[PDB]
């Protein structure tokens, strides 16, 4: 049961973006593919472990709303091959080209993101960076969740606007939980329903960090659209609760959106 | 890895289709899924093996033009879960509701179908039953090859006239699908006798009427179709060539 792709089969075309954590290219392998590969000559143990982990997580996922993993390649140079996505991120849609989705679609995008996050959490995978930049709107109608580090456009301020207060505070070595993912989703729901990023009235990054952290600052829920249903606004408020253990988990979140999805 | 879905996780919903070996339902498992369940709930050794073998193949595939396997269940019943396809099969579009696609889109369907088959072959997988109803036009956009079930109209003569399966026998089936796409019809529509179709195709007396292809069908395509439908097994191209051939053809067009 292997996923290694023999060398010389992958063609690498355009370079889409580069981090210190890898370089993404558009490529060809049995069709269009994205190739994330370490541009280095000799992978260090930490990088090789980073690679083994990403592959380990990606091959546990087979769900329509998660970016399809297709193979890896160690032979010439460490590389991960996924499906090539088409269109743009949810971030780009809401905050750059400013596309205007009907309410029926906004709610759909929520639903699908919720489906995917329910799936990850069922397999006990915590994303730790769910945000509209990492939600690709494939063919303009299927949510693909991934980690698109710099392959898609950057947020205003890592990425602070989606961090739950317990994460911002950084109380201990691991403040991440299914519930921190839920809060992040909560912000994505804010984005969908408002069309905007939170805290747009504040020009200082450290102040946002400080205040969200102490519970002094929270998303202004009055900026949601008239036609956004009360169920959705209520669910949004529950997800954004400042107390981790007061937040709902995705099975219920999914169930809530599914219910308001009819009618 | 392990793809066993725990018990009482999939809510089985509407029944979609039943047929001898299996029954398939629309279900809910982190969104819509399709659940295919074994009928007789005291399964026999050979049926159990069939299940093993399907899941064995299904989990070898990760490609956008292949139906997405998601998991299996053994408790209480044997069941295989895939993604749920919204839309219609290629068979249903072309022969039941008779969708009129524009040519550019028909060529794209062939591209994608060949794209998937190319993948499958690369992993030493022979489909053995490629046909229009095993091609689902997901969301009216993305082809998903699967096996959603003899299928005589798509069998190459060497198969018809009895392991005769090969990449080439898969290619012949694809040749028939191209015919379907380009004519919007099934082959041998003027013959109503199955036994005679079997005998005649096997003897080489019968082969698809390529004059029935649409007027705007490119000559390059009509030729590829003739090559994929060659009676002799070894004269048929493999999918890398087919895909390169459709590639070139589709660029002088868009
Ligand atoms: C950046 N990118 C890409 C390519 C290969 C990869 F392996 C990854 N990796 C991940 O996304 C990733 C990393 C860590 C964990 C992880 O799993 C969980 C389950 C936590 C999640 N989510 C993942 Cl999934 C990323 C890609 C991939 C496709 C792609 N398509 C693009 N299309 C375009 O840019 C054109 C329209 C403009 S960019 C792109 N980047
Ligand atoms: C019938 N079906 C479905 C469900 C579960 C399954 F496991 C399979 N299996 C296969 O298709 C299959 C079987 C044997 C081998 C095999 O692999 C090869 C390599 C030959 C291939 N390809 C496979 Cl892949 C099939 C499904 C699945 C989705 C689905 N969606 C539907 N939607 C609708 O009918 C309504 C919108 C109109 S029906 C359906 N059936």
């Amino acid at each position: 049961d292997d996923w290694e792709i023999p060398d010389g089969q992958i063609t690498v075309g355009q370079r889409i973006g580069s981090g210190s954590f890898g370089t993404v290219y558009k490529g060809k392998w049995h069709g269009d593919v994205a190739v994330k590969m370490l541009n280095v000559t000799a992978p260090t143990p930490q990088q090789l472990q980073a690679f083994k982990n990403e592959v380990g997580v990606l091959r546990k996922t087979r769900h329509v709303n998660i970016l399809l993993f297709m193979g890896y390649s160690t032979k010439p140079q460490l590389a991960i091959v996924t499906q090539w996505c088409e269109g743009s991120s949810l971030y780009h849609h809401l905050h750059i080209i400013e596309t205007k989705f009907e309410m029926i679609k906004l709610i759909d995008i929520a639903r699908q993101t919720a489906q995917g996050m329910d799936y990850l959490h069922a397999k006990s995978i915590i994303h730790r960076d769910l945000k509209s930049n990492n939600i690709f709107l494939h063919e303009d109608l299927t949510v693909k969740i991934g980690d698109f580090g710099l392959a898609t456009v950057k947020s205003r301020w890592g990425s602070i606007l989606w961090m739950a207060p317990e994460v911002i505070r950084m109380q201990d070595k691991n403040p991440y939980s299914f519930q921190s993912d839920v809060y992040a989703f909560g912000i994505v729901l804010y984005e969908l329903m408002t069309g905007q990023l939170p805290y747009s009235n504040i020009n200082n990054r450290d102040q946002i960090i400080f205040m969200v952290g102490r519970g002094y600052l929270s998303p202004d829920l009055s900026k949601v659209r008239s036609n956004c249903p009360k169920a959705m606004k209520r669910l949004m408020a529950e997800c954004l609760k400042k107390k981790r253990d007061e937040r709902p988990l995705f099975p219920q979140i999914l169930a809530s959106i599914e219910l308001l999805a009819r009618s």
